[PDB]
């Protein structure tokens, strides 16, 4: 009935269904990239976590991030970048006492995913407005496929775990 978990995959994912990730450690949990107009991905940072810098090897680049979860859930922050000279800087995230997020590529390339400082009345599904149809996604984690008309359904996961 849920369709998982999968290994670890980099695939040119289909659109229009929800692909829950469930990471057991910290670190890299997701990524795409044009290699040309974005670079994305969500570093998951374990609850107590004083403001570091932290080396990441991602989409075929070691990079510097500033890393910080002063508080008691897990955050996994998006990190994201529109030139490749550019620094990735921190965007949206969600703090949560699961380690699920999940990604969605819609019909125009644009990549979604559950927002919020807490998984309850600040819970949303935000969209990043930079569209990359083709891009190879790298799914760092076990990870599940939900159906976009089963979207509720992943959304009580986020909330409440598997
Ligand atoms: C859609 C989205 O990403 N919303 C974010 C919100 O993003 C906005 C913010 O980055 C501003 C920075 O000045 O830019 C906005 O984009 C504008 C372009 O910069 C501009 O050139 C263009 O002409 O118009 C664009 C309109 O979008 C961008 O949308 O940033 C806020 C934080 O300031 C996010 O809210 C925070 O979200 C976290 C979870 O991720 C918590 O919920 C926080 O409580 C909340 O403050 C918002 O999700």
């Amino acid at each position: 009935s849920l369709d998982g978990p999968y290994a670890p995959d980099s695939s040119n994912l289909p659109s229009n269904c929800w692909y829950l990730v469930n990471p057991s450690n910290d670190g890299v949990v997701f990524s795409v990239t044009d290699n040309s107009t974005f670079w994305m991905f969500t570093y998951l940072v374990l609850p107590n976590t004083a403001q570091t810098n932290v080396t990441v090897n991602v989409m075929n680049e070691t990079v510097n991030i500033s890393i910080d979860n002063s508080g008691s859930t897990y955050r996994f922050v998006d990190y994201i970048k529109t030139s490749s000279t550019q620094a990735y800087g921190s965007r949206n995230y969600l703090n949560t006492a699961h380690r699920l997020q999940a990604y969605r590529r819609d019909g125009d390339g644009n990549i979604s995913n559950y927002w919020g400082a807490d998984t309850q009345g600040d819970l949303r599904v935000g969209t990043y407005s930079n569209p990359v149809p083709n891009a190879v996604i790298n799914l760092n984690a076990d990870f599940y496929v939900i159906p976009d008309s089963q979207q509720e359904t992943c959304t009580e996961y986020i909330r409440g775990g598997l």
